């Protein structure tokens, strides 16, 4: 059973913009979404310290970087605290509703995409790269839920099926046709040392068999 809902008109407005701005710095994804990556595991790292129970679905708290050439995606996995079905559809949108109004109106102001997190929706440039992202999540408090969208003003959630989590989120990155060099390895690593070489938590890169 799939549900299908409508982006908010700024978020909407805000992904069609990231894909069809000719910008060139589009590595500047991979440090958005590490960087959401490390506070989805600083909150269940802080949950935990009045609550170790909140660990039982997974003490490890670490980010993983998948490639997959044959797919042709990029998978960045994260142990964080997870999102719920109410945080997919609603709170989360809601929350970026106001930054992504004061990022469109900095971008008119000549800023740069490259700021996107300073306001705090760094997430939707996965879209610079990307022609459609699944993620797949999972908190303690709800079932593991798979949300997706190709942009063009609409994103699904579902249950998933799939392979159980424990606890954390996965960000399935089907890249474009043109943008396959963030699958290389050397490109990675590139990236990860020049933006996210101060995360407080292992990042390991998964290199190709
Ligand atoms: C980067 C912050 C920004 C705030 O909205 N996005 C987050 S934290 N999550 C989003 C909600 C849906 C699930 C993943 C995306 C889409």
């Amino acid at each position: 059973e799939v549900e299908t809902f409508a982006f908010q008109a700024e978020i909407a407005q805000l992904m069609s913009l990231i894909i069809n701005t000719f910008y060139s710095n589009k590595e500047i994804f991979l440090r958005e979404l590490i960087s959401n990556s490390s506070d989805a595991l600083d909150k269940i790292r802080y949950e935990s310290l009045t609550d170790p129970s909140k660990l039982d679905s997974g003490k490890e708290l670490h980010i993983n970087l998948i490639p997959n050439k044959q797919d042709r995606t990029l998978t960045i996995v994260d142990t964080g605290i997870g999102m719920t079905k109410a945080d997919l559809i609603n709170n989360l949108g809601t929350i970026a509703k106001s930054g992504t109004k004061a990022f469109m109106e900095a971008l008119q102001a000549g800023a740069d995409i490259s700021m996107i997190g300073q306001f705090g929706v760094g997430f939707y440039s996965a879209y610079l790269v990307a022609e459609k992202v699944t993620v797949i999540t999972k908190h303690n408090d709800d079932e593991q839920y798979a949300w997706e969208s190709s942009a063009g003003g609409s994103f699904t959630v579902r249950t998933d099926t799939g392979e159980p989590m424990g606890r954390g989120t996965k960000v399935i990155l089907h890249l474009k046709e043109d943008q396959t060099e963030y699958l290389e390895e050397r490109r990675i690593k590139e990236i990860v040392k020049k933006h996210s070489q101060f995360i407080g938590y292992p990042i390991t890169l998964f290199v190709e068999k």
